């Protein structure tokens, strides 16, 4: 078609469809999502993908930048057929400058392969997300939070520049300094803007030691995770969580725990720990110290660290939601406890929950002020937790089974106005219709969003079905 034969011209190469790289490109980490490229670019340098980008413009076909492919939605490949794929994974070359420990980490580059890169070079990191194969480039454009984040942040939060190709082919570098609407743009709402072709990093000196550990939560009734969650929030909001510590609470059918990360060693996180042990009536277990890769490596939940190869495949068949929440009246505590006792105990499918301790006056997170960036979450009160529903099936996901997490969600947002609670991005879920998606991701900074939007990609180039809409002028 004519994309190919524009690509072909341009000297930009591809992933032809008759070839055996197709399947491994196209293929999506939800299988639940296959969707056909028009085609698929497979930039070596920005070059290629500025002559992509134009091509895409040229021929008339929306053009999206595919990183680590981890995109619940797939929208790595467009979230609908007929797109344009830039395939960015031939590109994950990480330099680290020994002077300024700044990191310069081309945009297919997946966490694990930086983490190492930076330990193992100088030994530095930057906060970021668990999952090794995850991508930079939809991870840090988005938020991006893990073990680290209480301590040191978003992964978003330690960019320091970045150089973007623009619908129109142009090249731009976006820092504090440089272009500062499209720097606040890219960090949050990434996907929108342009393909980011460069990204540079700070970084921090990575701690000798971490310790993990975990507290298992008797929440087996409803009434015991009222009591249990209206502590830990308390507990949360009133600054019980020092600055070193990171954790989250992991619910399924069959267990529930907090589990955590602590920059520290044992005996100073027992320290640390040991007013919340009192306030929950609970015991540590499973309290393990690492070096720092170890640390990472043991909530990788992979076997693969290092993950540089073009063949990755990992994928899983699922539906998720996300929410960002305040501190939760009782009343809103009642009605999640019951869901999760009486109706997701009950589901006869994986699931999981993750509440991670995300906010409060000891976060790095929310110690970020309002004006930053386009990510929206940055109250300490106000964005308290950050929710993951995961719900994974192994064979064909069931169509009725959307109906699972989605009442779930309502038991929280029945209860919340929408000033209090919000959505992520970073765990996409296709459910939400365009206009709802741009409100509950990006809230508060959604009009302005809109107005760089309309300066940069007029034409939605780079469209997806929850991207943010150029404001009308
Ligand atoms: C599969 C998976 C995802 C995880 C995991 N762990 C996470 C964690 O501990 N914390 C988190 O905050 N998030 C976690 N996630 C979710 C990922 O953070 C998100 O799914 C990321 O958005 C995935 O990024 P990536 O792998 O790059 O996904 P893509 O599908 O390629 O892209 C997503 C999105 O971003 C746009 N985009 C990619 N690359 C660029 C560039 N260079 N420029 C602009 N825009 C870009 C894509 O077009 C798409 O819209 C653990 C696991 C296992
Ligand atoms: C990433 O880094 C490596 C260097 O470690 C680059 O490797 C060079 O690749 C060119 C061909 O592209 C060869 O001529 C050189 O011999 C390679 N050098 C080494 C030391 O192997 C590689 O090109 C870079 N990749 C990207 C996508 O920029
Ligand atoms: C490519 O797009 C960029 C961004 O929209 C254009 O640069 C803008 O041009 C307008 C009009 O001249 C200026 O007022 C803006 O300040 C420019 N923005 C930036 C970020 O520099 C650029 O003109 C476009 N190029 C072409 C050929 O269309
Ligand atoms: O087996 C499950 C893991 O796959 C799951 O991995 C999570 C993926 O989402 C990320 O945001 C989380 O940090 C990561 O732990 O963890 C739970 C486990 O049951
Ligand atoms: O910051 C808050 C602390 O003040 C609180 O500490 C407890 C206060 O009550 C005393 O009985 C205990 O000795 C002490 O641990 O813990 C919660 C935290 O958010
Ligand atoms: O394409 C999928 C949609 O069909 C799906 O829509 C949901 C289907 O079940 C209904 O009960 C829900 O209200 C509705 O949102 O959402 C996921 C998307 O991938
Ligand atoms: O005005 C914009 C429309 O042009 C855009 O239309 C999309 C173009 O690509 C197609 O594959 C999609 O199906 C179609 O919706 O939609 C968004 C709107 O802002
Ligand atoms: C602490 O860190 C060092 C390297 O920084 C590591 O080799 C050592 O094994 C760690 N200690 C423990 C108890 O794991
Ligand atoms: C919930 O379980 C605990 C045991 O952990 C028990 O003491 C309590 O009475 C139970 N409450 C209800 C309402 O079932
Ligand atoms: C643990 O950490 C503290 C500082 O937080 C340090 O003084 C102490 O020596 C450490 N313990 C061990 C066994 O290294």
């Amino acid at each position: 078609a004519a994309i190919d034969e524009c690509l072909k011209n341009a000297k930009v190469p591809v992933t032809a469809r008759n070839s055996t790289e197709w399947k491994t490109d196209a293929s999506p980490f939800n299988d639940r999502l296959p969707y056909t490229p028009a085609a698929i670019a497979k930039p070596a340098t920005v070059e290629h993908i500025q002559a992509a980008v134009l091509c895409a413009a040229e021929v008339g076909v929306k053009a999206n930048p595919k990183s680590g492919g981890h995109s619940y939605a797939s929208f790595g490949l467009g979230g609908e057929d007929g797109h344009l794929v830039v395939e960015l994974d031939r590109m994950y070359n990480v330099t680290l400058d020994p002077e300024t420990h700044i990191a310069t980490v081309q945009p297919g580059a997946r966490l694990g392969h930086i983490a190492t890169v930076l330990y193992e070079e100088g030994k530095r990191a930057f906060s970021h997300g668990t999952c090794p194969g995850v991508g930079v480039g939809g991870h840090s454009l988005h938020g991006g939070f893990g073990f680290s984040s209480h301590s040191h942040g978003l992964a978003v939060d330690w960019i320091t520049s970045a150089d973007v190709v623009l619908a129109n082919g142009s090249l731009v570098t976006a820092s504090e300094t440089e272009n500062p609407d499209l720097f606040w743009a890219l960090r949050g709402a990434g996907s929108n803007f342009g393909i980011v072709a460069s990204f540079r990093f700070k970084t921090f000196a990575a701690p000798p030691n971490v310790t993990s550990y975990e507290i298992n939560l008797p929440w087996t009734n409803s009434s015991n995770v009222v009591k249990g969650w209206g502590a830990l929030q308390e507990w949360l909001l009133n600054g019980g969580m020092p600055e070193e510590m990171n954790m989250r609470v992991l619910g399924n059918a069959f267990q529930t725990q907090l589990q955590g990360l602590y920059h520290g060693n044992a005996s100073a996180l027992k320290t640390a720990i040991q007013p919340l042990l009192a306030l929950l009536d609970a015991n540590l277990s499973s309290v393990q110290e690492h070096d720092w890769m170890e640390g990472f490596r043991h909530y990788a939940y992979s076997g693969e660290i290092d993950i540089t190869d073009p063949g990755y495949d990992q994928s899983e068949t699922f539906y998720s939601k996300s929410l960002v929440t305040s501190a939760l009246p009782p009343d809103v505590l009642e009605r999640v406890a019951e869901y999760w006792i009486e109706t997701a105990n009950k589901v006869r499918r994986s699931w999981y929950i993750i509440i991670d301790m995300y906010g409060g006056p000891n976060s790095a997170v929310t110690r970020v002020p309002p004006g930053a960036g386009s990510y929206a979450f940055r109250d300490p009160e106000r964005h308290l937790f950050l929710y993951e529903l995961y719900d994974r099936s192994f064979g064909p996901y069931p169509d009725d089974g959307f109906a699972f997490l989605d009442g779930w969600v309502h038991a929280f947002t029945g209860g919340l106005d929408s000033s209090d609670w919000g959505m992520y991005i970073n765990y996409a879920d296709p459910g939400l219709d365009r206009a709802e998606a741009q409100e509950v991701y990006y809230r508060q900074n959604l009009d302005r969003l809109r107005r760089i939007k309309q300066q940069l990609d007029p034409t939605e180039l780079f469209y997806y079905p929850q991207a943010v809409e150029p404001a009308e002028v």
